[PDB]
């Protein structure tokens, strides 16, 4: 009744919903529209922090990068207050995952690929994870604004769930660098009402969200059962037929996570 239960979700919230859960030795693949393209939005900041972590020693995380107030072109609740102090890369990483800071991600993009090669550098990182589907093409804020059906700035639930499976659970990042990434997303302040609300409290959830135009609302997550058996949930949604200013529904992401928790009992 999987596809039956998610289709109702789509009818009730008037939304396109994408769901992927990788197969495990015990559980099978939960896949609803898993190979359709959904806009990254702020979800890209999580594998982007991984990219900066992978390309640099830990001594790089304490490098002072200096920006201006003119450089805050988007929702940057952490970078807003450090207009003069600059920010250590480890803090921009912190701002990128936990507070979805846009100016952080734009400075993190430049540290990775330079002034004009940041998007392509980030896309090539995902290539190195075997993700040949996703693409970042724009920087903040325009990556949240691409029209529907456009392939630019898009991933799929399948590809981002497989990517995230290598970062937290796989051997893509070294033990210590992975630890800092697993901690950052477990400290995130944005995903309370998405996948967190649908998994029981004695389950452990780590997540990075994305929200954007055309009603776009995403939550990428790794979940941990009370027995410690781990899963990676990718939930992606938009309400294109609503228009650019359509209202994202967080409770949509919540219910989809409730359904996947029900089959993971
Ligand atoms: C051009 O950029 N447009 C954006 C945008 O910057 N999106 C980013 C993104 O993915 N972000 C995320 C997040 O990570 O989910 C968030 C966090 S979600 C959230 N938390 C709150 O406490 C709250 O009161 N409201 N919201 C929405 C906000 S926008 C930023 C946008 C936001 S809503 C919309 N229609 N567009």
């Amino acid at each position: 009744d999987l596809a039956d239960r998610f289709a109702e979700l789509e009818r009730r919230y008037d939304a396109r919903l994408g769901v992927y859960v990788p197969a495990t030795g015990t559980t099978a693949a939960i896949e609803y529209r898993a190979d359709e393209r959904f806009a990254f939005c702020s979800t890209f900041k999580a594998p982007l922090v991984a990219a900066v972590l992978h390309q640099n020693p830990l001594t790089h995380l304490d490098k002072l990068i200096t920006y201006t107030s003119d450089d805050i072109r988007s929702i940057s609740p952490v970078a807003q207050q450090h207009v003069q102090t600059g920010m250590t890369i480890g803090q921009l990483c912190d701002a990128a995952i936990r507070y979805s800071d846009g100016t952080a991600a734009n400075l993190l993009l430049a540290d990775l690929g330079g002034p004009g090669g940041g998007t392509a550098a980030f896309t090539g990182y995902l290539r190195s994870l075997g993700d040949t589907v996703s693409r970042l093409d724009a920087e903040e804020p325009e990556l949240n604004r691409d029209p529907p059906g456009d392939e630019r700035d898009t991933t799929t639930p399948h590809a981002i769930a497989l990517v995230l499976q290598q970062l937290v659970l796989g051997n893509a990042l070294p033990p210590d660098k992975r630890a800092l990434l697993t901690d950052w997303m477990a400290r995130n302040t944005t995903g309370a009402k998405r996948i967190r609300a649908g998994f029981p409290a004695d389950w452990k959830v780590i997540d990075k969200t994305g929200t954007g135009d055309y009603g776009r609302a995403n939550d990428i997550a790794v979940v941990w059962s009370p027995t410690g058996v781990p899963y990676v949930v990718a939930v992606m949604s938009d309400r294109a037929g609503g228009g650019y200013d359509a209202e994202p529904r967080e409770a949509l992401l919540a219910e989809a996570a409730t359904c996947v928790a029900g089959v993971l009992a």
